[PDB]
Order: C-alpha cells, then structure tokens, then sequence
C-alpha cells in the first residue's frame, strides 16, 4: 500500500507520523 496505488491518501502529510511515501509508508 501507501507507496502503491490503493488509497487516495497516498500523499500523506510529510513531517508527520504518516509522512509522504517514496521513503516513509503511512
């Protein structure tokens, strides 16, 4: 998921527990 096309939330807010993909998976 996350870094994969699954949820429209793939672009999770950076500098957060979620944080953006391409590195951190939310």
């Amino acid at each position: 998921g996350c870094m994969i096309l699954l949820d429209t939330d793939i672009w999770c807010p950076c500098s957060h527990p979620y944080a953006c993909p391409e590195n951190i998976c939310c």
